[PDB]
């Protein structure tokens, strides 16, 4: 997934998922069924 792809899933940019605790990127990754 490139960043606008990322953001859309994620809603928000790789930059800032990088900015969350790695936990909550996980929770996130899992939770949006990209684990």
């Amino acid at each position: 997934l490139s960043d606008e792809d990322f953001k859309a899933v994620f809603g928000l940019t790789r930059s800032a998922f990088a900015n969350l605790p790695l936990w909550k990127q996980q929770n996130l990754k899992k939770e949006k069924g990209l684990f």
